[PDB]
């Protein structure tokens, strides 16, 4: 049986989920339970955290401008996801993505990760550069596994102090 | 290191390979040696075959129409794919697309096969729908894989007799 439904107009369900492509959820999930995990992502959203994904990344911006913050090589790169670019992510490749624009949309593709491949979220000294903190993560369900990793962070100076120099990281907006 | 390349414009893209988006090559494949296979998919072209994919197919028709012929519950049935729709296919739903127009263009997402996991390619009778003839493949490269599976049938009366009925099955064209 056709588990994921019908097709469907995508233009027209991105209309429909609008209100949910923008502050305070910014991204919806097109189809549950399925391997290939399918967002739209919207805007404004700016963050801090570095995702190291232990599978690839599929992107396709779709409308407005976006860009993702990388660790290339040791040096900070900057890939950027202009209106109707797409982009595909190695695994590990440390990215940071921001959304600047309201009313932009991003398709982007992962798979659901097996059981024990876990997934990093890592911040880095403004100052120095050196890796701040890092949580692994068995990422079920982004809804539940992700939020209290970032506010858990965010709360604790400790965590948010760089081993290296001493700076405090600032926490949700740098 | 961006393996993959940064991020380029799609419909250009598109438009740069539209000569390879039609017969007799039908579509091409955006990275190469990916774990996420990425393939725009042109026109025209209608088949006979069915697809058992045992992983699943993700389906954005960016240009033009298509139309997936289907085994659904024990009974043909159809999912059109019409301009702008998106579909996700469940693994072993049987499928034969079907691409009538050209200048169409669709954008399907697959992911490697693991060593051991096969897939099927099926002809079903006309007459009276029973299972023709079914080949199993570790599907490594589409393009020397595949095409030799498709001619040899062809080529067969043997191969394209219905075990229930009798009827030899056309081949390339129904
Ligand atoms: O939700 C993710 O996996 C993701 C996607 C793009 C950038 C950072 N993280
Ligand atoms: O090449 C494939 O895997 C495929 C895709 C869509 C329909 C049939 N086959
Ligand atoms: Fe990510
Ligand atoms: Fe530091
Ligand atoms: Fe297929
Ligand atoms: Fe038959």
């Amino acid at each position: 049986m056709l588990t994921y439904g019908a097709p469907f107009n995508f233009p027209r369900w991105i209309d429909e989920h609008a209100h949910l492509l923008k502050p305070p959820v910014g991204n919806r999930q097109v189809w549950q339970d399925s391997d290939f995990i399918v967002t739209v992502v919207g805007g404004p959203n700016h963050r801090t955290d570095y995702h190291d994904d232990p599978l690839e990344e599929f992107f396709y911006q779709l409308r407005g401008n976006a860009y993702l913050n990388l660790w290339v090589d040791g040096r900070r790169e900057r890939a950027d996801l202009k209106e109707g670019d797409i982009f595909l992510l190695p695994p590990h490749v440390r990215h940071s993505p921001q959304r600047p624009e309201a009313g932009s949309a991003c398709l982007v593709i992962e798979r659901q990760r097996p059981a024990g491949m876990l997934d990093g979220f890592e911040w880095y000294c403004d100052a120095c550069g050196h890796l701040v903190h890092r949580v692994e993560v068995q990422l079920k369900s982004i809804v539940t596994d992700l939020p209290p990793l970032f506010e858990s962070f965010y709360a604790s100076e400790d965590k948010r102090r760089c081993p290296h120099c001493g700076q405090v990281h600032p926490g949700r907006a740098a």
